[PDB]
């Protein structure tokens, strides 16, 4: 249930009979052969596999960053428990060959430690559910530290797993990246005294924001082309904090307000007053505040109910997060999918 390999070990090694492991061997043989580019696989928008081509230079640059940032030099004992049929797993092989690691390749499962005792590694990359599985399974929980140091991919860790990681005497990090950057371009520390919400940029990454305040990055991993995200961020020296999505966050008098969050708070007020009118929070330019939060409601309401509404809202939120005006529209504009066109609705109010 494991195939052991390496740069030099790959030179004499026979091709596995297990098809899964032969994927790895084939890729490695091709890497060593000198290929200038590679067709690997990722999941598309429908959750089905799709080919993507990446250059040798891209992969090599990405591997080098990881090695430097996490101090994983020659002799590193790495466990490969990500699907090598896909880019996440293949990157472990590239790092292994570029950085002279000993690679222990296992079949990707929910619990990478479950099948092998005498586990003893210096590095493993995995998804958060894999670490949670190891921690929950009392046959493997006691050996979680045998992972050495853990790099997590996938979605930011949930609260319960974050609390568990905080108590591990072992370095755990989480990646920020995308397929367009091959792999990660920044790393968050999830425990130890430097634990925080900041993603610290890997070396060789150039970074900045566009006019919306959204992160863009470029480097050898992007073939020097800048990649523009739609992630609203705040940069702090060589690191960033993720804030949200550009069109969903406003800045009113230096206070950041998330529109859908304020909407949920107002919704509880509507429900409580039995107001069936549709509504949405929005904003408008304001010289004093920058952006002024407002409230838009469909169909007029009686002055009495409007007064109740106004007062109840003001009692539930700070004056700084209270809509500064309530606009009433006869009918909300709708898209072709029957969704409120909020932007069009607002312009019409003029």
């Amino acid at each position: 249930m494991i195939w052991t390999t390496g740069k030099t070990l790959c030179k004499t090694q026979k091709r596995p009979r297990n098809p899964y492991f032969a994927q790895a061997y084939d890729f490695m043989e091709k890497w060593l052969g000198g290929a200038r580019e590679f067709v690997l696989h990722t999941s598309g928008s429908t959750g089905m596999p799709k080919p993507i081509t990446v250059t040798r230079a891209q992969l090599a640059a990405s591997a080098a960053m990881t090695g430097k940032a996490l101090s994983l030099g020659p002799g590193t004992r790495a466990l490969v428990c990500l699907n090598v049929g896909y880019i996440a797993g293949l990157m472990m092989l590239v790092r292994g060959m570029e950085l002279d690691w000993e690679l222990t390749v296992t079949e990707p499962t929910a619990n990478p430690l479950a099948g092998l005792d005498h586990a003893d590694f210096d590095f493993v990359a995995m998804v958060p559910m894999q670490l949670q599985s190891i921690l929950e399974n009392s046959a493997t929980s006691g050996q979680v530290d045998r992972l050495g140091k853990v790099l997590l991919g996938g979605a930011p860790v949930n609260h319960a797993l974050a609390m568990q990681i905080s108590d591990l005497a072992m370095p755990v990090y989480q990646s920020y990246g995308m397929t367009e950057t091959v792999s990660h371009v920044a790393l968050k520390a999830l425990n130890g005294p430097e634990a925080s919400e900041l993603y610290v940029f890997l070396p060789g990454i150039q970074y900045g924001v566009d006019e919306r305040g959204c992160l863009h990055i470029s480097g050898a991993v992007t073939n020097g082309q800048t990649v523009q995200t739609n992630d609203l961020v705040e940069i702090h020296g060589n690191a960033f904090q993720w804030i949200g999505r550009a069109d969903n966050v406003i800045n009113s008098g230096g206070v950041k307000i998330v529109l859908d969050q304020i909407d949920q708070r107002i919704a509880a007020v509507f429900h409580h007053l039995n107001i069936g009118n549709a509504f949405f929070c929005w904003w408008e330019p304001d010289a004093k505040l920058g952006q002024k939060l407002v409230l838009v409601i469909e169909n007029a309401m009686p002055e009495a109910l409007t007064e109740r509404l106004t007062a109840e809202i003001r009692s539930r939120v700070s004056t700084y997060e209270n809509p500064k005006h309530i606009y009433f529209a006869k009918a909300f504009a709708k898209t072709q999918t029957d969704k409120i066109d909020k932007r069009a609705t607002f312009q019409k109010l003029s």
